[PDB]
């Protein structure tokens, strides 16, 4: 413990942003300020400082109470267990590379040492560009951190090829020394999108995705038709009792087969869309038919979902991963989704709140109504985002609206100036009054999509044909800067967005496919979370969670291994290192350019030796004529 | 049969997946379009089929060139003949009416203008490839 | 087509079965890695010989010089 | 084993197309019975060779 609190706070070797790191966590922990130049940096620290970079319910076993208790009794007990670990740690904060790749071939538990290095690496560059800090360092972070990531991958690559179970065992366990976490939810927290983009962590995904169902053929249908027809299940093909178990905390027949499949994430998920579907239409029944003063049982069915998904969405936020209630905020804001999902409960809360009044109220929570169902219709996207096709679609058509927003700022200039030089041209004599902007806004908005307003191009006036009205001065130009100004908006902006969409297509639609594939694990461990009953009767679930509560008052999908199974996983690791490393040196001996250049090598010493050789020759021929002219 | 037309004919058959997503996201957003104008416009309807046909009639053609000019932002609540009372939220329906003729027009054609694009080349060569071997069948 | 034909056609199919296997050979053997590759290891061999070779001209230079201080 | 077989003997064509039909055949009979897809994937490079 004294020799690794000495190297914590060492000052030679290269430069490091440790030190900013610890300011900013004694700052956080104890709002002081600067720290002492002659401070001597606690592992206690640094476990605050692994908190903060890990981000999450993450809790560094520095901190935990036994660890603080040893700190507090004397400052093979101080001895650790995997010191290779913490020599990790170390030369991943302080910026030691080549340290750090030295450290994750010798010792255990490679992988998940790799996707620490790969977080702690992003997480410090993401802290050194935020604190204003040289640029070099957060790209070399950010380097170390796909040198880590790439590691990984290639670890995961050769445990695929040798023994795909232990793989998944490998994959699965829970890992002790890193707040009891697993490989897959490391890789998630990592953002490691090649990670969980390989073909093996995708089947597995699948294989959690389908619960204890076989299937796998046409999939989806027969979810519905088992969903919809309750003696449809029977029919299926059921997993075997233990096959795959991944759980979260470690007649008959019919009852079990209903169970299982009632609580397979698939089944849990098409369950949530038909109710979903359902609710929508209910929602479009009771705006486009007429309401009455009290609401009709379509629209209370439209209230119960709205407030039982509501209490769902309050309970995703209380069954989050931190411990304190802004973090639990904080980590439930990530997800742009749910945001928008409290924010449309609420808007719907007001507008029923607005309609069950009288008049003129009700037609304003009406209208609140016809504005939330325009979300609820686009909310579609994220339900068709489960799709392989349809996902990254969505999350394309996400990117190209950044680079719509320039067309559309640019637009805004050409489009305001069209605006203001028409209305200020053909109205020379208005008064002060809000119809300007709107004047200004309408007809070259309508210009761009093929309706020009040919009544009002060139009117005729200034003449007698009932004597039409005298001409407005300059009114000429009106149609002049017309023709600019369809120009630059149809052949000119829309095309260059045009050529911008087709550019930025092949990246993104990368990145998208990446990013679906990586945010299937977050739609798997969501969907196996939630409550079987759908949102409409989720009020029931809720009342037995509620008194499951009470009763136990009263009185990730791991694998949980055992240590016989942990010493096969450790072998397994070992293995793959070794195989991995001398793969990587039976490449670099294959290699055109090292065969080449051992060759030029090989050749030019023996040059010099043939030299010396020929030489020496010499002196033995010369040596030989004189034995022989002697004899 | 023919050695160009035959291909193009393979090639459009390919490009119909891709349209199929294009028509999907494009029926979400008509849809809702279609169901907050006619659910604010129309406040007082009774239960009928045409409300279907108001929701799918107005949005779709406004896709094609034709934004349906007197019925954007009709004048009313005021005497010119005295004209009906301004329905509640009506100034909605223009604002909405904005943000659809930009993702319908702006956004998804554009997308899907790309996305044939993008899959011309893979699809040109299988076309060629599967009227060639088709050939034979023929 | 007839047996005679079928004699034809398997002479045929034979001389593009062997025509092809050895083609694929030579293209093998001359490509540019098999070429660097069996050189590097002829290198490889010559060095060692050589300093076998080496090492026996010293000796041989040696007994040489003994047998010209003896004669 | 069937790459050996397949330089031995006559109809090596025939030979040839006939086994590219029954690695397809039993690569899309691997796929529909819901079998590893390594093996259909294995079975589709065996039809592409
Ligand atoms: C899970 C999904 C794919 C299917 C489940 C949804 C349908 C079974 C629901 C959704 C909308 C419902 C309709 C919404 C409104 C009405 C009006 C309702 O009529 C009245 O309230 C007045 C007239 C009368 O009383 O008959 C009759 C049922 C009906 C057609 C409903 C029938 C059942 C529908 C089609
Ligand atoms: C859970 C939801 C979102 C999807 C599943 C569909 C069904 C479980 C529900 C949803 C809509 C319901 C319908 C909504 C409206 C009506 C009209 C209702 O008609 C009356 O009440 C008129 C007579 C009277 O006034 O008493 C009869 C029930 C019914 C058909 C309901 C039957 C059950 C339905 C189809
Ligand atoms: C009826 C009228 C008012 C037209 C409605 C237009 C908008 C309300 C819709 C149309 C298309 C939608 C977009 C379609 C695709 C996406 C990608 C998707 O983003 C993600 O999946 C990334 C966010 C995350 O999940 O973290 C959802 C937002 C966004 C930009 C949507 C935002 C809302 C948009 C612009
Ligand atoms: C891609 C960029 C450049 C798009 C920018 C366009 C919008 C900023 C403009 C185009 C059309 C405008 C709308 C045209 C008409 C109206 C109706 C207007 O309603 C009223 O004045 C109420 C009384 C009446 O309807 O006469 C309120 C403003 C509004 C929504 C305007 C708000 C601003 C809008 C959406
Ligand atoms: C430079 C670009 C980026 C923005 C330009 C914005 C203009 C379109 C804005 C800015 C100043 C605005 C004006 C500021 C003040 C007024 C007075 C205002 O008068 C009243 O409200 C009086 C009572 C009434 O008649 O309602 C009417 C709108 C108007 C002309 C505004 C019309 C719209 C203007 C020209
Ligand atoms: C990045 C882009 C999409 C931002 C675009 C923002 C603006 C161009 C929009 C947003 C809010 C809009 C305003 C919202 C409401 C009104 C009131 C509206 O007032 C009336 O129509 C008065 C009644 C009448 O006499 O018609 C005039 C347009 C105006 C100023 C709108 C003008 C266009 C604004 C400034
Ligand atoms: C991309 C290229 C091919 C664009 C070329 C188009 C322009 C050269 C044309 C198209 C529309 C024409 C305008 C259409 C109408 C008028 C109004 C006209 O005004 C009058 O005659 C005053 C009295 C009245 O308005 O009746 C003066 C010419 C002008 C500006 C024209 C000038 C030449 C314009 C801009
Ligand atoms: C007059 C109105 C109703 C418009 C008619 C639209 C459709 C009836 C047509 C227009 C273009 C046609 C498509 C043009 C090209 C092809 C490729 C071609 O497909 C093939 O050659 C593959 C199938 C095979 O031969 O095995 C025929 C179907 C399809 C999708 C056609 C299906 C029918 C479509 C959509
Ligand atoms: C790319 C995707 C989003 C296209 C989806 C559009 C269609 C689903 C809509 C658009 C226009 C609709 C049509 C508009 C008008 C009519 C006439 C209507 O005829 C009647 O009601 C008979 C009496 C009369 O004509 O008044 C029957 C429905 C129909 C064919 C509608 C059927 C549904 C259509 C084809
Ligand atoms: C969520 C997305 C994917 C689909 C939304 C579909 C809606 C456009 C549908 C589903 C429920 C339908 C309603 C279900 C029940 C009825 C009652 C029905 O009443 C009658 O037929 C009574 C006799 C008559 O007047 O003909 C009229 C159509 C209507 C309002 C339907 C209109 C169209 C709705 C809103
Ligand atoms: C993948 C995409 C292309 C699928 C699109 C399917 C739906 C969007 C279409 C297919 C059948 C259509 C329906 C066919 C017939 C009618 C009857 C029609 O009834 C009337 O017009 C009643 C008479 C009147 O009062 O006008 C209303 C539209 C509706 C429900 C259509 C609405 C749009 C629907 C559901
Ligand atoms: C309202 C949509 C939904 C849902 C449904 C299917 C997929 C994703 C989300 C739900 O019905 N209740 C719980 N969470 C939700 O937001």
């Amino acid at each position: 413990i004294s020799r690794l609190e000495e190297l914590y706070n060492t000052r030679h070797g290269p430069s490091n942003t440790l030190y900013h790191l610890v300011r900013d966590v004694k700052k956080r922990e104890y709002p002081k300020g600067n720290l002492p130049p002659d401070y001597r940096i606690s592992l206690i620290d640094i476990g605050l400082v692994i908190e903060y970079l890990m981000g999450g319910a993450y809790r560094c076993n520095y901190t935990r109470k036994r660890f603080r208790t040893l700190y507090h009794n004397l400052f093979e007990i101080n001895h650790f267990p995997f010191p290779f670990h913490e020599l990790m740690v170390w030369a991943v904060l302080m910026k030691r590379q080549k340290m750090a790749l030295f450290f994750w071939q010798h010792g255990e538990e490679a992988m998940a040492k790799a996707l620490v290095a790969c977080k702690l690496c992003k997480a410090m560059a993401h802290e050194a560009s935020e604190n204003d800090m040289v640029d070099d360092i957060s790209q070399e972070l950010n380097h170390n951190s796909r040198d880590f990531g790439q590691l990984a991958v290639e670890l995961l690559d050769q445990s695929y090829k040798q023994d795909e179970q232990l793989a998944m065992k490998l994959l699965t366990y829970e890992l002790k020394n890193w707040s009891n976490a697993t490989c897959l939810q490391l890789a998630v927290a990592a953002k490691h999108r090649d990670f969980i983009a390989h073909t093996c962590s995708q089947m597995l995904l699948t294989d959690m995705w389908m619960g204890r169902l076989r299937m796998r053929k046409n999939s989806g249908l027969k979810v519905i038709l088992g969903i919809l027809l309750p003696p449809s299940i029977l029919s299926l093909e059921f997993k075997n009792k233990d096959d795959m178990p991944y759980m979260t905390q470690a007649l008959i027949p019919l009852g079990r087969k209903i169970y299982e499949f009632y609580n397979a994430p698939i089944v849990k998920f098409w369950f949530y869309t038909l109710a979903y579907i359902g609710y929508l239409m209910l929602f479009n029944y009771i705006v486009l038919v007429k309401m009455e003063r009290w609401p009709s049982t379509q629209e209370w069915i439209v209230i119960s979902y709205i407030f039982t998904l509501g209490i769902e969405k309050m309970r995703e936020i209380l069954m989050s991963e931190p411990g304190k209630l802004l973090q639990k905020v904080k980590v439930w804001l990530q997800e742009y989704w749910n945001v928008t999902d409290l924010i449309a409960i609420l808007l719907f809360s007001v507008g029923m709140i607005l309609r069950l009044q009288d008049q003129p109220f009700r037609s304003d929570g009406r209208v609140i109504y016809c504005v939330n169902i325009i979300y609820w219709y686009i909310r579609l996207l994220d339900i068709f985002g489960v799709n392989k096709y349809l996902g990254p679609y969505v999350m394309m058509i996400g990117k190209m609206m950044i680079d719509m927003m320039y067309f559309v700022i640019i637009m805004l200039v050409v489009l305001m100036s069209f605006g203001v030089a028409r209305q200020a041209i053909l109205f020379p004599n208005e008064e002060p009054s809000w119809k300007l902007a709107k004047n200004i806004f309408y007809m070259p908005y309508w210009m761009i999509y093929g309706e020009v307003f040919a009544d009002q191009i060139d009117p005729p006036c200034g003449q007698n044909e009932i004597q039409l009205p005298p001409c407005k001065t300059g009114a000429w130009i009106v149609p002049a800067i017309m023709a600019c100004y369809l120009l630059v908006a149809n052949i000119l902006l829309v095309n260059l967005l045009i050529a911008v969409f087709n550019n930025t297509f092949f990246e993104v639609k990368s990145i998208s496919n990446q990013v679906w594939k990586f945010q299937r694990y977050q739609l798997i461990m969501t969907f196996h979370e939630r409550p079987v009953l759908p949102p409409p009767l989720i009020i029931f679930s809720h009342m037995t969670m509620i008194f499951q509560h009470l009763c136990c008052r009263w009185r990730g999908l791991k694998l949980f291994i055992t240590d016989d199974e942990l010493k096969k996983v450790h072998d397994f690791e070992e293995q793959c290192i070794e195989e991995y490393f001398r793969e990587k040196d039976d490449r670099f001996n294959s290699s055109n350019d090292e065969r080449i250049r051992v060759t030029s090598e090989r050749v030019e010493n023996m040059s010099m030796r043939l030299e010396e050789v020929n030489e020496r020759e010499h002196s033995m021929k010369a040596s030989l004529q004189t034995v022989d002219i002697r004899l």
